[PDB]
């Protein structure tokens, strides 16, 4: 055991693996999203830069979660980091939808995670969560519903102008 | 083909893609590395730094071979990011000559690749990789190396005092 | 033979007056598609902007390789700049397409002008065509390309509003 | 005819289009004298700055020429820039000798284009040329006409420090 | 073998420790040079601090061949630094002209070196070569070129006014 | 004789000479050292930049002296400036007692140099001697010297850490 370990359950250590993992593997989700959209046939700047952005987060989320568990005297163990499971994400609009899906599937595992965590009554694991990451994917999730919200609102995709000011104006 | 590409071989594109892989996963040992130092029992502030410094360097490496892949028409073909080989690097000096070993590889593959670049007469990727990998690499490895030299010097890892003050020293 | 003349090929002279001829041209088309989007009845204030800098870069680029062939020893030639093929461009994506289509011809001339002076070992000439011109083209190409897709996506040029927001937008 | 057409006759238009022309072939005449210039066997840096910048205000000369052309709804139908007479200029002196007959050139064609607007009663473009141009022109060939004359009397071609002197406090 | 040698052929090693040589050399008849021209006797400032300058830019690319060696992982083997040919120099002209031969040698030297590079597929010496010392040697050939071309053309030396004045204005 | 020649004797300009010569190969002899610290294997950076400033300044008193023998009106005569007596110094301790033989050896030529000026009664040459080179020299020699006392009590070579910490705290 750990000298720093202390009411820290091996089940909230392998939680916080995979929610590493996790972090990990949305923030190459998001990584793929900002290739395709800086492909010279799609080329919406504000999209590959946005999608950048989450991705750099994602990766911010999972070192954070590194640190918590190096904190907490758990051990970090990595896994493969999946390839995303799509490379042509087809437009912006599909790109914000995925994107909304992989946050409420990383909402809900941390969901699952905190639930553990409250379980295990770990409650400075709990706090971490939901002061680091509840709160973020909640906003996470609004912005993506609010885009994907204004891209199907404005026609995209078929609407060739919607994705080019939905670029230009939210996302520029 | 890409309405950009011109004198883009497929197999410089693979390579290319391969090279993405290859730098993702060497900033994942990185951050695996980091992870490593930031432990209770290691507590290496500055390798862990420096360590997840090299982790964010390897990812701006894939990330801008990417833009590559996208400015030449080609398409980023992303692959999963194997977990790094060890999750105990087991000590400073051990932790740098597996960051020497990896940058040999990677500096490894950026030759072949860009003996490949020479081979298809792509001049275009050939200076690329010239004046944004090979030099660094180079450095890298020279910098890597020095690190290890002066590691094995100061008795690391048996001198117990040899990785704090290379920690704070050269690291710090 | 010059007194600076050194390992100089007759045929990179020949070859590097030939490409400062297509420069010339280039800038010269470039010069036509902002004269035709200055028009009145074209009256696209930033596609004229937008051409005008490229034609004055193309004359850039010509000015250096005429720096460049005064450096080496070998003498300028200077040819007729030929007329661009025509003086109607017909639309802000038509004449996006056209400069996608001159910047190719423009890197294959210069690929082939690299291929020349690595024929003929001219270490110096290859490093300054892939230092000053190919990652330039590459850009170039990269750009063009973007901006026609966004274009074509908008629905340019039946769309109207697709070039006048385009204009506004990408290029203003 | 355009909707900003009034009062452009088609022989002003025409004769536009040919100073257009003309004066993009004094644009590169300049840049063939800056040339020569800059040759090793020539070094004269100054010489080549002076004649590069008149390259370049005969470039802006033809641009605001083309600008006229579209303001007054006139069509703007680009020529071959004719090469440069010669290749080799032989001397500073007699590169300034050619500017001067050059400027002169343009000069009379200028002239002759005021007298078009003059008889088909185009005040508005007789105005522009005589603010814009013939000044210019005057002050340019009055310019020259001192090189020169300065020139011939400090020696040159043949006194060697002539031209270099002329180079060093004239032109530099 | 050095743990960070790569890539790098013996052939490669011994080129650099002869090219330092040859630069070190270079160093020390520029060096010569600037002394001969702060006799008394001569006393041409402008041109002993132009050739100091020349000796002291010489010295750096020798330092940097020197890092490149290391860097790599060779061994700086280091020769007798050769007297230079001449201790007078016997005039500004003739000093100017012994320069752009001695750059030209050099250059000669590190076009051999990147021939050998290249033939040992070591692209990163390759590259290190035509960044930092083919584009230096063409400039400093060129511009070696222009002042013997302006001192041959200004009289010198028998135009005893002509090195004294290329001494202040071009020198100075 | 030098028109400025006055009270130099003939026997005071060789011995400046062989002192040219001397202090040239004291910087060469630095700029082994720095080499050498500089290896990968070596890899002590504070090391190599004290000896290349080593190199650095004997440069500038040789320089100094070529300075002096143009004021007198001697001639300066260079002579081939030997290699290094080793290429390998395979340590700090042992560079630097090699630093201080060679500094004690400049010292003696420099004390021989002044007992020769004053023999001569060349005042100028003794009080020049006296006032740029002999309190350097102490200076050098005493700085030397507390480098190799600290390096030997702190056990160095054989103590890993004495250099490295050496290398960090006095030289760095
Ligand atoms: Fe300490
Ligand atoms: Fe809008
Ligand atoms: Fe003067
Ligand atoms: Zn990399
Ligand atoms: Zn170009
Ligand atoms: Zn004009
Ligand atoms: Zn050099
Ligand atoms: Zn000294």
């Amino acid at each position: 055991p750990s000298q720093v370990r202390q009411n820290y359950h091996q089940d909230a250590e392998a939680a916080i693996n995979r929610q590493i993992n996790l972090e990990l593997y949305a923030s190459y989700v998001y990584l793929s999203m900002s290739c395709y959209f800086d492909r010279d046939d799609v080329a919406l700047k504000n999209f590959a830069k946005y999608f950048l952005h989450q991705s750099h987060e994602e990766r911010e989320h999972a070192e954070k979660l590194m640190k918590l568990q190096n904190q907490r005297g758990g051990r970090i163990f990595l896994q493969d980091i999946k390839k995303p499971d799509r490379d042509d994400w087809e437009s912006g609009l599909n790109a914000m939808e995925c994107a909304l899906h992989l946050e409420k599937s990383v909402n809900q595992s941390l969901l699952e995670l905190h639930k553990l965590a409250t379980d295990k009554n770990d409650p400075h694991l709990c706090d971490f969560i939901e002061t680091y990451y509840l709160s973020e994917q909640v906003k996470s999730i609004k912005e993506l519903g609010d885009h994907v919200t204004n891209l199907r609102k404005m026609g995209a995709p078929e609407a060739g102008m919607a994705e080019y000011l939905f670029d230009k104006h939210t996302l520029g």
